[PDB]
């Protein structure tokens, strides 16, 4: 067979206590029903605007659109990486217009929790501040049964659930997640329950928490690495505002604008025109400008722009940096043409003067296969159902004839005759 515990259990409460002491829950009487009003509210406004996008992931080899439809709010230039695809914030006002109220709302919500799970924190090792210290909230959307058959929990017979078995990834290490359930109206089916089991672990049964209207619960410390959780599905929808600690090294505007600045070091920066000259040729600088190029490249702008016409109906806020991150990005395609017609240039040992060869071409190998992974998913089969403002752009694109442009998208002919060399 296949168990798991529920509240009508009385072996439940001694299993929480004993196998989950890190798993906490505060139901919907414990909150300000002021605020439960508000972020309800805050939800609706949202979803009336159609800011909650299904994604169209990139798991395991195969490309895939999620059930759960979702948005990201949370600080401006955060970003999180959820299953291979790069959200960024929808921004909150940390020191069009019911959006920014909703936003508000969100933090407010954020504060909150925080508190209450800097206290648990404390309750529990009877560090903090850092681990509780929310950077973005991940909120959620599912149903009406617009799923036409659902996956069924395979290891406890929990029955249907909204998403599978996983861990809540790209955190900081033992950091905390805070999760506020509203659903709208063995396991009661017509409820919506996190699940929960011991990774690794099958044959320990689950447990299986119901979620009612403004329940709450808390991932503390190591629980989300040491174990798993998936959600069950009720018969109503149900959103949620899942706030998480994002290891965002590396994940913040600020971040990848300092790369650009690092990497356009090595250009003389008199003029920006299309005579892109570079201070030196040592392959590690090279090496890292041609590293910084890709970053950019793959990881913000082809990223952003397969989410397309998405953040425009939530906001504005993205269009300035990400125009300036292709100007950035476009200035570095200069420095590789450069790159590229100071190897084929008649002086230099175009013997022994080729580490400018094995410091770059793992870059530009990469660059290749890259763009066309990006291709390939932008004018795939499934990327046409989605709607016309949604569908991704395989953005920034130009023919083998546009001249702007001081080199090809590709194909490879260039990667190929730098093997040859
Ligand atoms: N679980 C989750 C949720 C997001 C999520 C985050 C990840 O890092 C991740 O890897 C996956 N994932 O692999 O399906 C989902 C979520 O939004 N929830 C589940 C609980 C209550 O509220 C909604
Ligand atoms: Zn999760």
């Amino acid at each position: 067979r296949g168990s798991h515990m529920t509240p009508k259990d009385d072996e439940f409460y001694q299993q929480w206590q004993l196998k989950y002491p890190k798993l906490i829950l505060r139901e919907a009487s414990s909150v300000s029903e002021e605020l439960h009003k508000e972020v309800q509210e805050a939800f609706l406004t949202l979803h009336k605007h159609g800011c909650l996008f299904r994604d169209l992931v990139r798991i395991q080899g195969k490309d895939l659109l999620t059930p759960v439809s979702r948005i990201l709010i949370g600080n401006p230039g955060c970003t999180y990486k959820y299953l291979n695809t790069r959200l960024f914030t929808v921004p909150w006002p940390v020191k069009e217009a019911e959006i920014a109220a909703a936003c508000e709302t969100f933090l407010k919500l954020n504060d909150y929790l925080q508190i209450e799970t800097i206290q648990a924190l404390e309750e529990l090792a009877a560090d903090i501040k850092s681990r509780a210290a929310y950077n973005v909230t991940l909120l959620n959307f599912m149903d009406p049964q617009k799923m036409p058959y659902l996956k069924e929990e395979p290891y406890f017979g929990m029955g249907k659930m909204a998403v599978s078995w996983h861990h809540d990834e790209n955190l900081v290490d033992r950091s905390a997640v805070a999760v506020y359930s509203y659903s709208c109206e063995g396991r009661d089916p017509d409820i919506w329950h996190v699940g929960f089991k011991i990774s690794w672990d099958i044959e320990t049964p689950g447990l299986a928490i119901p979620l009612h209207q403004g329940d709450c619960y808390f991932m503390l410390d190591d629980l989300n690495a040491t174990h798993q959780h998936c959600v069950l599905a009720g018969s109503q929808p149900r959103f949620s505002s899942t706030h998480r600690v994002a290891e965002c090294s590396t994940g913040t505007l600020d971040y990848i604008l300092q790369r650009c600045q690092l990497a356009l070091q090595n250009v003389c920066d008199d003029v920006d025109n299309d005579d892109v000259s570079l201070k030196s040729f040592e392959p590690a600088v090279l090496k890292q400008g041609e590293e910084i190029h890709n970053e950019v490249e793959f990881e913000w702008l082809r990223q952003f722009w397969f989410q397309g016409n998405r953040y425009r109906k939530c906001t504005d806020w993205w269009c300035q940096p990400m125009a300036q991150l292709e100007a950035l990005w476009k200035k570095m395609e200069g420095v590789t043409n450069a790159v590229l017609h100071e190897v084929k240039r008649e002086g230099l040992p175009v013997e022994q003067r080729n580490e400018i060869l094995t410091a770059i071409l793992a870059s530009l190998t990469a660059r290749q296969n890259l763009r066309r992974e990006w291709h390939a998913r932008c004018q795939s089969r499934i990327a046409r159902t989605l709607p016309a403002d949604q569908k991704p752009e395989c953005r920034p694109y130009w023919e083998k004839d546009d001249a702007s442009m001081p080199l090809p998208f590709d194909l490879t002919d260039i990667v190929s005759e730098l093997r040859g060399q």
